[PDB]
């Protein structure tokens, strides 16, 4: 069995390798990398995903959203306050300011630090889950609005049509930004590329033990548990290494630098940070190998987790015994 230790892998394929984003992602789970949940990929030396990032201060960021914590240092939650308009150019300038700019460090390591210590007691403004794309139409490989999509590898695998559509999004990030520990909708793979700016820290469950993961938040989120039985959809409960390393959690943790791919896996759980202002773009996207992870995936019926129109067919087709129930928390 390769990768047997779920250890993260880094992969730096040449650009004849680039051309073929499936056969690559095949290439990498023959390695054993999905057993990590994640992987990082460094493009070859030649490829770029645009020209300059030096005209992107107009994008809107139409809803920022002020990441408001409540618990204890290592184990909060997270609510979104909505927030007014603003442009990328008023983001980044609000990045930079001193209430909300990075503060001094030595190191990775010691920004890691000051983050578990000091987050809760911040409430940073993230620019998320806005529609579009800033890859070039002329990048050929490696380009997140170009890719293969679900709903095509659905009809390939299994022979039904589908409606639905699956396009990128944008991520405008600052220092102490949090993404929640999650999984995909309908435990997909992701695909994220740090476009510009500060680094994102990761956290990784291996999938083969996420549901130890599961068992620690019902834990440690008693209340939550029992107001629905996958609450993690909801995308707000952050655990720390430390809490996790206490608990015998298994998982491992990199931080993805501009110019960087990450790839997460199917069932694998993950949450991380932002060092400061940056620009990822993001989408999810299928295999053969997730079939079996789709059908089995979680799901919440409470009316929290709210999702896209395209999750519909998903469910449909793939679980068709909790569509019913699913869609009552839709609607
Ligand atoms: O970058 C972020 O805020 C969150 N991204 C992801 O969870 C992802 O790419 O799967
Ligand atoms: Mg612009
Ligand atoms: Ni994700
Ligand atoms: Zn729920």
């Amino acid at each position: 069995a390769q990768n047997p230790n779920c250890n993260i892998m880094i992969f730096h394929p040449t650009k004849e390798e680039f051309n073929d984003f499936d056969k690559y992602i095949a290439y990498m789970e023959s390695q054993g990398a999905h057993r990590a949940g994640l992987a990082k990929i460094i493009p070859p030396k030649e490829w770029k995903a645009r020209e300059t990032y030096d005209n992107i201060s107009e994008i809107l960021i139409a809803t920022p959203l002020q990441q408001v914590a409540s618990g204890r240092a290592g184990v909060f939650t997270q609510y979104h306050k909505k927030k007014k308009a603003m442009t990328v150019g008023e983001y980044r300038h609000l990045a930079n300011s001193k209430k909300y700019q990075t503060p001094p460090h030595q190191n990775f390591e010691d920004l890691e630090r000051k983050y578990w210590k000091n987050r809760i007691y911040n409430s940073p403004i993230y620019g998320a889950d806005i529609s579009g794309s800033l890859f070039d139409e002329n990048t050929k490989q490696w380009n997140l609005g170009h890719l293969g999509t679900i709903q095509d590898l659905l009809e390939k695998e299994c022979g039904v049509v589908i409606e639905g559509v699956n396009t990128p999004y944008l991520y405008f990030g600052m220092w102490k930004t949090t993404f929640a520990w999650h999984t995909e909708d309908m435990d997909l793979y992701s695909i994220n590329y740090l476009h510009l700016g500060e680094p994102k820290t990761w956290y990784v469950v291996p999938p083969e033990h996420g549901q130890r993961l599961e068992r620690l938040a019902r834990e440690l989120f008693p209340g939550s548990s029992r107001g629905c039985g996958a609450f993690l959809r909801h995308k707000v409960a952050l655990i720390s290494p430390t809490v996790l390393k206490e608990n015998g959690i298994p998982f491992n943790r990199i931080t993805q630098e501009a110019g960087e791919f990450m790839v997460t896996f199917p069932y694998g759980y993950h949450a991380g940070f932002n060092h400061g202002f940056n620009c990822a773009e993001a989408i999810n996207f299928a295999t053969p190998r997730w079939i079996d992870y789709g059908k089995m995936a979680s799901q919440c019926s409470c009316g929290e987790a709210r999702v896209t129109f395209s999750m519909d067919a998903f469910v449909r087709i793939l679980q068709p015994e909790r569509y019913d129930l699913w869609k009552r928390g839709q609607d």
